[PDB]
């Protein structure tokens, strides 16, 4: 592109997650590839690669390699829905990750800290670059968005008790969700910087499949929203 | 003669079958994809790519991504070796998956069933073809081996209550490991075939008294052994 423009692949998991940045992606085209629809545009001074992966670690895992190596993206950011689970924090706030962990990942037996998988590190470290601008796009909002530690795991997480074992495991996790964390070993193994950032959509209690329901369409936007100021504010 | 010959993608965790596969490929190439190495060249009847297996569910699918995309994969073939969970089974046997399932995955809130992504089946099916014929690759050899079920999660689980709760859960489970229902799920995406195989490094009451990654040295080239074969097998 010109300048500095970057190609960026953005990954959400569901399509309440990409539709708004769908409806702003200018010169856009569809592609299939591996049987998921990717499409291309342009918004602000960057060129965007957009998808809807699916759920999950395996699902959003592949569309970072295909982003990477078939559309030749630059950086990888997802967005989307996550359950609330630090105090101070409630349904509609927006969380950007400074780093990702797995709360599922249980390689101790063979001398790794929990968390981590074997042959990576315990913590993904979003690139500061885009650290930076987010939480200066959150400050300019003046209410409740934090920058902080986002866990991952393959579980939709509804009860305390759930809740409970990942706070212990990491006392200073915001909020929980089914992709951060893949999306940043995946693109971290590519060498390409990352971020994610989520809005709440429920506090992961037991009854947490209701709240989502209610509250999965504002969430989806409220994350795509914030996402596209730091487009604005990525310079070239 | 139908579909002629076909690439085919082994995903080869134990190294001394990869060293054994390429060895034998005719026109060996060496390829970096996404930071690792992929071997490309002919056997028997087949185009191959070798790779060796990385851990995890995100390094599984990022593997089943870039060979169907890069390297024109048009199945999957995933071997390595795990300890065996059901009481029947011996050091060394094989065990052939036909479905594999996750022990790991929760998002039972929403009405899914234990172990079932989002989005996904419970049980995702290895090729019926390929299950077949491996069977018979096994009984022509007079190996020993069993057909079934082999459950995956992120975590290795090492402690025996660990173990009798994922047997509760899924009653006729033969094996637990690392990659196999991320393999499956991915390669399942992408609408390939593929199947799983393990050899059984240690019985489910432990009687082994050699350690796994010893275990390995003899079964990756007993299993490279039974590989050729099966590709021999493989019709065009
Ligand atoms: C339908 S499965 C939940 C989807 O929404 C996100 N998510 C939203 N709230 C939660 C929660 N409480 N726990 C786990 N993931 C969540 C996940 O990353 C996944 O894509």
């Amino acid at each position: 592109g010109a300048m500095g423009s970057m190609k960026i692949g953005i990954i959400a998991a569901m399509e309440e997650e990409l539709s708004l940045l769908l409806a702003n992606l200018l010169d856009a085209q569809e592609h299939q590839v591996l049987s998921k629809t990717y499409y291309t545009g342009r918004f602000g001074k960057h060129e965007l690669i957009l998808v809807q992966s699916g759920v999950g670690k395996v699902m959003s895992a592949m569309t970072v390699a295909i982003l990477v190596e078939h559309f030749k993206a630059q950086a990888i950011i997802n967005t989307g829905s996550a359950g609330a689970v630090a105090s101070h924090l409630a349904i509609g706030d927006v969380v950007v990750a400074d780093r990702l962990v797995y709360h599922d990942v249980d390689a101790t037996a063979f001398g790794y800290a929990y968390g981590q998988m074997a042959g990576q590190p315990l913590y993904y470290d979003c690139d500061p670059q885009f650290v930076a601008i987010f939480k200066q796009v959150l400050k300019h909002e003046k209410t409740n968005g934090q920058v902080g530690l986002i866990a991952t795991g393959d579980s939709f997480v509804a009860g305390q008790d759930k809740i409970d074992q990942i706070k212990t495991a990491f006392s200073n996790v915001l909020a929980v969700e089914m992709e951060g964390a893949a999306i940043a070993q995946a693109a971290h193994t590519a060498g390409k910087p990352f971020i994610v950032v989520r809005a709440m959509s429920d506090t992961a209690a037991h009854d947490a499949n209701i709240t989502f329901d209610q509250f999965i369409i504002e969430a989806g936007k409220r994350s795509a929203q914030i996402l596209m100021t730091f487009l604005e504010n990525l310079p070239v």
